[PDB]
């Protein structure tokens, strides 16, 4: 399951629209934050033992951004493999609005390769 | 409790206090949990809002309120232990706050004359 | 808790909140009861100091403590209900406090700009 929509725009053009579930995002942000916690040190303790509420407060927004970008990319690649879509050149990511704690939808626009003619 | 009491200057007095970082985190966590029970997020109903979300959005605000609450509570706990009390409005002189670190501050005020 | 939210200028916002007089009195009385439990002074065993003495000595400090606490909790409750998110740390602007009366104060801060 993923929630993917394919569209034909014009000519060799296509558009893939994907919605990432809020819980998938939260799970990703969670593990990324624990990895980031391993890198932070604060006088009062030894590196890596910083309280999660502190790491989330300070790095949550940046990490949430990183994760969104990463998930958009990974889900797109999985989508074209499953849908057997062959992009030509570099695709363009068209992100939707992101609402904290909610599902996230975006589109990816690109041209595909025409059938190899010999 | 780590308290320091300077004394005298025409009844004037100064109490410097240092709050444990852990004490700070416990208050913050409790407040954030309260917040997670009140926040409503569209499409989400499975229990309280995740803490990473709450800490990110409400962390700075909740932590500032918790620092003010603790400065006050600890000053009171301090004077109760030092068997003394202010005569006028106390002046809070905060030190630098460093995320996740012990916090130190001072409180200046006067006491009623005795013999 | 009466709440009024308004724009000042640009991303600046002001939330004005009024705290009921008895919400304050109830909180003050409760904290005074807990302070009495901790106090051992003026010849009395711990927790047995007459309330008139506890009030005369720590009433003012308790009042200050409770007001600050109520201002914070009421602000947070307010931004949650109004669904407005401060970009940084909020600035409190208290009104004048009249013992036994309602208390109105304002909180100023900026919101994040629209992503657009």
């Amino acid at each position: 399951h993923m929630q993917v929509s394919v569209e034909t725009t014009q000519g060799l053009g296509r558009r893939v629209t994907i919605t990432i579930a809020a819980d998938s995002i939260e799970t990703a942000v969670k593990s990324e934050l624990v990895n980031v916690a391993k890198k932070v040190r604060i006088d009062g303790f030894r590196k890596g033992k910083v309280p999660m509420n502190i790491v989330a407060q300070r790095y949550g927004a940046s990490v949430r951004q990183d994760v969104l970008g990463d998930l958009m990319s990974r889900n797109f690649i999985d989508a074209i493999i499953k849908e057997k879509i062959n992009p030509a050149g570099a695709p363009t990511y068209v992100p939707g609005e992101y609402k904290l704690g909610e599902d996230f939808t975006y589109s990816v626009e690109f041209e595909v390769y025409p059938e190899v003619e010999l």
